[PDB]
């Protein structure tokens, strides 16, 4: 496995429900970045370098992914909600004594990235998410449209074992075809075939993809049930907001959508799929340095 | 494998589209059966010697399904369309020289059946549709809630080779899963364990599963918009109708309210079961069906 991150240490930190694996570079105000799936901290590498030469950035593997420990799961998937993760993660933080900070999220960890900011704004400086809508305004938009584009949030919600069956045949196969089915090129050539091998290397392992299902399963139940609430109460993100898109990704009006979410938020497209910070690192790094800066 | 319809003939019949394998028995009025997903003609074997009392019963494996053939697909999926599984099979019914039929399906085999009524109604005289809305209404009911409680359609659907590929690990797995899944109780027990070994070696073959692949494909596109068409412009099936379903069934999530949109002359009911009325509820269907086509 490649060593993505030069000039970044390699740590594991303690929290009440497990180990969070980080690369840790640079210095200056602190930025935490969240992956999502089907990956691991690793699709940040070419852009943590650039947020590096401004910030102390930090980049985990969301909890049960990648190198991070994995709490054992109960029937409301608990440890997999959003909320849950979130509370791991300020709990992770808290040990590097970082207790406001900035945070990047893309995929899954863009949902943990903005359910922190709806229990505990105080946790955050400034918010970017990344090619994503909130969970609830993902399930209000499910026609037969939607259902046939993202079939993978019903699919992998189903209940144990459905999914991690028909994954043990060929995930590899599995892996690589979401990853190439979300980029605007449709293969893999926007990846770095190291970062790739990371990938398939998680996704090769039974307990991991468990996890990614059991992340999907809240996803389909606690995590919308936690948005309704928010979206009940009108409730709306205080903390200083940057919304990315693809021109070509899954979010695509966002801007629209996350200022019904969040009353300080900017936002813009970028000429990409889903995977920004990997098919559109240049302009996703700016963006994300021109913003993240006071 | 058994034979579950001891008694009955063997058909190989041709059609432009492909051989369609049956099995034919008893004599008077002729009654086409046909079956779905993830299941052969073989599901009929606990009512279809009780309609041979009555009727002229044949049990046919749909296109692509059982031992009927595999025309190959194309990017519309076309022959695993309804509209073209029907035309298929009226020519099949020629070749036998029924031209005028009555007509029971169940899961796809039903919606064979209501595409067949919408396009040429003149070859109905009856039609039963067991456990089933049409296409398009499965569709527009589609929110969080039905896409989490059958996802199947979205998954199935998907562009080739993904569903083949998942399917591919472990076969026996999936269609045994979902056997259980759509019946009362949640277990193989509704089914004779010899009709389970036919629906599992037909699951067990690759083309057979890519058929199943494009049937579903057909039903996310071709198959929905053609239903579009008929609801926007307000056109009703005329053959007289009857809409059986499970109470626990997949339709249910009444159907008799949704089909009076959809057909003119149509009377249901609910049977206690699951999806499979024919083996879960065999003698009730059985009769449900003599007395609406023998009426
Ligand atoms: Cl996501
Ligand atoms: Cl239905």
């Amino acid at each position: 496995l490649a060593d993505l991150f030069p000039g970044f240490g390699s740590e594991w930190i303690n929290t009440s429900s497990g180990r969070i694996f980080a690369r840790v570079g640079g210095d200056g105000p602190p930025l935490l970045l969240l992956h999502g799936f089907p990956q691991t901290h690793v699709m940040w590498h070419r852009v943590a370098p650039k947020l590096a030469e401004r910030f102390k950035v930090i980049v985990a593997d969301l909890p049960g992914y990648g190198w991070s420990d994995m709490p054992e799961s109960d029937e409301q998937h608990t440890p997999y909600t959003k909320r849950a993760m979130a509370k791991q993660l300020i709990e992770a933080m808290e040990q590097l004594g970082h207790v406001h900070f900035a945070l990047a999220g893309h995929n899954r960890g863009a949902r943990v990235s903005y359910r922190l900011a709806l229990d505990s704004p105080g946790r955050l400086s400034k918010l970017a998410v990344l090619d994503i809508l909130p969970t609830y305004e993902y399930w209000q938009r499910m026609n037969r449209a939607y259902a046939l584009k993202i079939y993978h949030w019903s699919f992998l919600a189903q209940p144990a074992p459905l999914p991690e069956n028909l994954l043990g045949g060929d995930p590899d196969f599995y892996v690589k075809a979401k990853l190439a089915s979300w980029t605007r090129a449709g293969d893999l050539s926007a990846f770095d075939p190291r970062a790739v091998e990371h990938y398939r290397i998680a996704f090769a392992d039974p307990m991991r993809r468990h996890v990614m299902c059991e992340d999907y399963r809240a996803g389909a139940y606690a995590d919308f049930e936690h948005d309704k609430i928010d979206v009940e109460a009108g409730n709306k993100i205080p903390v200083p907001m940057l919304a990315l898109w693809g021109a070509s990704g899954i979010a695509q009006t966002p801007l629209d959508v996350w200022r019904k979410w969040a009353s300080d938020v900017q936002g813009a497209p970028i000429e990409s799929g889903h995977f920004l910070p990997e098919e559109a690192p240049d302009q996703t790094a700016e963006a994300l340095v021109r913003f993240f800066s006071a």
